[PDB]
């Protein structure tokens, strides 16, 4: 029953250089999120996403230095993309944690 719980978002993102994207996921409910670094990470443009795998030594790739989100915690990923942001396509970042919750943005 902790998927109802659960309030995670995704405050801002943005490509910073080269091909990297950097979002700031905020957990804003009052359960902790276990084993951040097992979560899945979807990311392209146009409603069309490629799977981001963690730490995974070919992009598209995505890091974070935390495992765990506690309540009020915002913490950084970043996405290293394969392919260069376009400025005529919208693009989705989709997370879904551990424990099943699923959170998006896009920009």
């Amino acid at each position: 029953s902790q998927k109802m719980l659960t309030q995670l978002q995704i405050d801002y993102a943005t490509n910073t250089s080269s091909n990297t994207v950097v979002a700031y996921l905020h957990n804003v409910g009052e359960t902790t999120i276990s084993y951040l670094q097992n979560s899945v990470v979807y990311f392209g443009p146009n409603g069309q996403l490629q799977p981001v795998g963690y730490n995974s030594g070919s992009s598209p790739y995505w890091t974070v230095t935390s495992n765990s989100l506690q309540p009020g915690s915002v913490v950084k990923i970043i996405i290293y993309l394969s392919s260069p942001l376009s400025s005529n396509q919208y693009y989705t970042i989709q997370i879904v944690t551990p424990n099943g919750y699923t959170v998006s943005y896009m920009f």
